[PDB]
């Protein structure tokens, strides 16, 4: 007598409702088990992962993830796996959660432009990650073949105020991070488990500024969390505060009052937030340069009256979440877009370094570029800057140390180098500083910069 | 009064019955402390990691794993550890569970020839991974000197119908895998963490195909998991199922019903699987990359009556598991040996080709490499192949795009490069498709792909 | 009404006392809620990393673990942070276990010579780490900028005979491990998260020989373990001995009796020991090249007397810890302060190849350099090194295998290469050799070997 053994299907068949991140269904709010006819349609389709960056993600239901599947534990699922006919891959899946072998994967076979079927029994409840399974595995997975299914125990979870539903996954393109244009899949990055970009639902941003999650102090919030990998563990954590209760899969074990929880690569978990204080909170990968240096960033927003009693400090600011402190970067996608063009103009530029100057360089030299006297020397009206702008795209990519002199002060002082910067986001950056302030004006181009670098 | 405080050892000495990967001893069956007597011989000797290709293992009892311990709780173990003459390197024991500095570590260092002894009591109930632990440690056990020792709650554990032992290892080749020939060690990778090959018990398909694990609908199995490493942390999974219960070391917690569990290196975990219904299970580390393109993957096969109230679909297939759904792939061993002494036929290129096209070539182009018209071409007596048999070298290492015309029908699609495959690999495959399906025949050699690859 | 909601503070603000690792503060000892306030100054600062290897660390309170911190749940924490005048950079504080949005970021931040505060009530029992979080917050981490800060249950934790403070972080450096000289922080091995060494409390041998924690037979001792990352997850483990008792962060869950625990990155735990039997317990990240090749190793000595019926064995020896068995390396950091001041004497080198002769030659050929005859050669009087001493750079370098004969006697083994060791390394290694055992005398200098290295 199997577990989730709780009858014959009843009624009539229920046509799954699917939904794309970062929403969930609604819950099935039945008592008896039913026979679930599940449509889920693969596309192959180019997205932008990141600002002015594409990428040909292989998705299932148009998403990365996936769309969100929700049934009940007993329920008998039909399921019907549909290949658009401008794929030019062969698709198939392996749910989580099934029993069977390949948890689906031979019967669901299917060529670009055909439908496969199988019939499976949710025996078992739990959060469950569902993946393609088609040789090369790896590769599918990595192009963004990956969501999550619920089985809901029979009762139902618990009401709260919200779900959503947010997937870590590891990326490889040829080129480094925030590299513009088409990337393709870089198969020697896979394999050797060292990705370009470690993001929440399939791209930088897909869930800060004007993306971000929102709910309201006193509410409840329940996220599923996957992790899709292919590749990575991620060190889950919510910064600035603690999440009720942490569930693996359909697991008996629930640990409760803790912060940080470690998601296996293909693993999934419940997770519940009570919100306390207004304010931006962060999911992350604590493994600390995906969540600051590839992408591994989430925001959810809480709206909202002060406690001062519990905590006194101010919202959330650029000099922790960088540039990904403001509703969004789309100067930078303008920006890109007018160099392919040959279009690019000084206020693409300004508009661009704009967006990018946030955190990277207003630590230091501060949002109106006025720094710090005899700390941080200023970037406004800089005098150091107007004798030889050119000098700038050095001092970004190799820093400066050293005695210098600017506005009448001495320094003393370190900059570190940041070679990591693209030459369009130097270019666009020093455009940016040389127009603000009532700097020179004048620009900086991408290619000034590769020369600068090449030296 | 330590835990494990059963009494002074009654009766007579109890000789330990070690067995090799991937069987058990016996359970102790017993009620009473006693003193057990372990003698195990360290062998260092070339096996094959994969096929045609050999590495030198250092070993406890000639296996990798090494054998299996098998101990009750109380017990008084008199370990000796003896080092065959012929090795070249010292070697000593740590065996997890042990209560005493290095887990045994100075006490058991044997030299070539030599022996040594040491005794502890098993104070700590659990399933426990067992090392060497000389210096270099990491050298050590990256060349496979890891093993489980099991000690038995008092009572014993709970009777299933099969008990298996399984352990991954993360292992560094000069070569690249698949590479073939006696591999080195590569300190340099390991040192990085950047293994060439992640595996259980040792090879490549130890435990897929004709070397699978067994059992039937109904029955119970109980698998011994360990993680020697060194360095990989294992997001330890079962394809198509879920695991009953899941219990690490000799820890209090019990995890039930998860299917994804993440075991740390020098880990160890006792899982628990009912068989429901019919097919082959696939246990995993689903840092993907590892499973799919690195060798981490093991069987478990199911006997019975198909349930398809439970799950309509069928058996795993090459779809999912590659080269590795067939019952093994000696050919490739023949004809790597045939490379060797210079004696290689075009049936030897043809049987090695046939075993690595399923799933890597199969998946598109079919097993009988019919294609389907208009999204994957034929390969069977295609025109575009005869016309130029030596391009299809370019095709597999550097993939094809854009439009082709074959037996009359126009594509316009993409086949992504396959450069990982080694130069035999490429050359054997090419061999059976010019053989196969009324084709031209002739063959490509390894040194016709290194000259193009060279381009 | 939310957790922690124990009152308005009561009496009079309390300052919190902080220690530096590996101490802790006194338990708080009380029964109301207090308003703490908390002094904490950032201090760049040059120091240590390993013998001859300096960095510049990024601290909190002078130390790599920063400042502990303890308080009780339900207390109001003023939080005062001070950036000393010396810095060059912003700081500024994320404590986990603070709800609000950054735990602390936005209001903490602080140019150098400046002050800041915020107030936030301690809702959230448990241990939690806090760490800086300025752009770019992982190369913070990375410079050493973590600590704990303990959230007391109410009642208090149960008492135990010690407590001790224990940090793991991953540290990137220009150049490869145990390379002298001031080592600038390596961005590119950051991001790909391969770091050069992987310690406890921000030193190789930090906790180890006369550095060791220490307690006695019989007696408890509650480690407080974090880790700081910024990016690695520690298979956490004691060799030769168990965990009573594991808790994460404030969860709920605790795990009793194990030996390996996985600590996320940022994440900490409390774990609990009873001492048994005397002798030395290793703390390792169980990913094993971290603990036996990158500095990930620290030690708990237990005096007392030894109990043969548990363990038989003897102390742990420099087998298995190598070159850290020893009490320090001091010898190792006075020759390189001499080649540094050009003063380095053939005495000095024979010192400091004394030290790194432990573990890493020892093992095969002896402390007395006798070897086993016909199994590993002698090194003392050796007639084959007096031959060709120059000869010993290439054998250390590249290793040696084949026949060879040595005082009379035939050899056909393999001594593998030791390429990681650096040129000062080989050079001071062979010094002593030469210079030991009624050997020639001589010296080996570190561009002798560079030349050998180069061809
Ligand atoms: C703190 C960590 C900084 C960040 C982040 C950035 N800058 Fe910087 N900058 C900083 C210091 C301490 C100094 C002086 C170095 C010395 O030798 O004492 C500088 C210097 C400059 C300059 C030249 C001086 C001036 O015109 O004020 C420029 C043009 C400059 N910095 C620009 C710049 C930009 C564009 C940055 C973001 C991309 C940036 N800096 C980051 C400290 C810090
Ligand atoms: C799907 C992902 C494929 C896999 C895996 C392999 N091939 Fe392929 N192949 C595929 C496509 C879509 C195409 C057409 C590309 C286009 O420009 O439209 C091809 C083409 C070939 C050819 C040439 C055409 C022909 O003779 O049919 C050859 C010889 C070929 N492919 C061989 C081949 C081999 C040996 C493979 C395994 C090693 C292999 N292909 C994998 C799709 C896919
Ligand atoms: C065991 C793993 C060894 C370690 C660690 C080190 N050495 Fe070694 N050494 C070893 C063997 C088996 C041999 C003989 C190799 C053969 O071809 O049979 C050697 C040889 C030497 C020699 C030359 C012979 C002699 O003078 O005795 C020297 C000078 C030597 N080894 C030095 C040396 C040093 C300095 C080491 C630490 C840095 C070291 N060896 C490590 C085995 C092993
Ligand atoms: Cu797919
Ligand atoms: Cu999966
Ligand atoms: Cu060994
Ligand atoms: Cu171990
Ligand atoms: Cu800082
Ligand atoms: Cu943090």
């Amino acid at each position: 007598k199997l577990p989730g053994d709780f009858g014959p299907p009843r009624g009539e068949p229920i046509h799954a409702v699917l939904t794309s991140p970062p929403l969930v269904p609604p819950p099935v709010n039945r008592t008896y088990p039913a026979k679930v006819i599940v449509e889920l349609e693969v596309v192959e389709k180019e997205m932008q992962i990141s600002e002015g960056v594409s990428y040909t993600f292989w998705t299932f239901g148009g998403t990365v993830p996936g769309s969100f599947i929700r049934v009940r534990q007993g329920d008998t699922v039909e399921f019907h796996l549909k290949n658009h006919p401008s794929s030019k891959m062969p698709h198939n899946i392996d749910l989580h959660g099934v029993t069977g072998p390949g948890g689906g994967a031979a019967s669901s076979f299917t060529a670009p432009g055909h439908e496969s079927q199988f019939t499976f029994k949710a025996l078992n409840e739990g959060i469950y990650v569902y993946h393609c399974a088609t040789a090369p595995v790896g590769m599918h997975i990595a192009n963004g073949m990956y969501g999550l299914i619920l089985v809901e125990p029979p009762e139902g979870l618990p009401k709260v105020d919200h779900e959503y539903y947010v997937m870590q996954g590891d990326f490889y393109t040829a080129g480094k991070y925030r590299e513009k244009g088409l990337q393709p899949f870089d198969m020697e990055k896979a394999i050797d488990e060292r990705p370009s970009y470690v993001l929440f639902n399939g791209a930088e941003g897909a869930l800060t500024g004007d993306k971000a999650l929102h709910a309201k102090v006193g509410e409840t919030v329940r996220i599923f969390v996957g992790n899709g990998g292919p590749n990575l563990v991620s060190s889950f954590h919510v910064i600035g505060a603690i999440f009720d209760q942490v569930r693996y899969e359909g697991g008996t074990n629930v640990q409760k009052n803790v912060q940080t929880t470690l998601i296996p690569a293909g693993g999934a978990a419940v997770v519940k937030f009570t919100a306390r204080v207004p304010g931006s909170y962060v999911l992350v990968d604590h493994s600390i340069f995906r969540a600051f240096n590839k992408g591994a960033m989430a925001i959810l927003k809480i709206d909202g009256a002060e406690n001062k009693l519990v905590y006194s400090g101010k919202e959330l600011d650029s000099v922790y979440l960088g540039d990904r402190a403001a509703p969004n970067m789309s100067a930078v996608t303008k920006a890109t877009q007018a160099s392919v063009s040959g279009t690019l103009t000084v206020q693409d530029q300004v508009q661009a370094g704009r967006a990018l100057f946030a955190g990277t360089c207003s630590v230091c030299h501060q949002g109106n570029g006025a720094g710090l006297p005899g700390v941080f020397p200023p970037l406004a009206k800089s005098d150091f800057l107007a004798a030889d702008p050119k000098r700038a795209m050095n001092i970004v990519l190799h820093g400066l140390n050293g005695k210098i002199k600017v506005n009448g002060q001495e320094y003393d002082s370190v900059m570190p180098p940041m070679t990591q910067l693209n030459d369009d986001e130097v270019a666009n950056i020093l455009t940016y500083v040389l127009n603000s302030w009532d700097n020179p004006g004048g620009r900086v181009s991408a290619e000034d910069v590769k020369k600068v670098r090449a030296q």
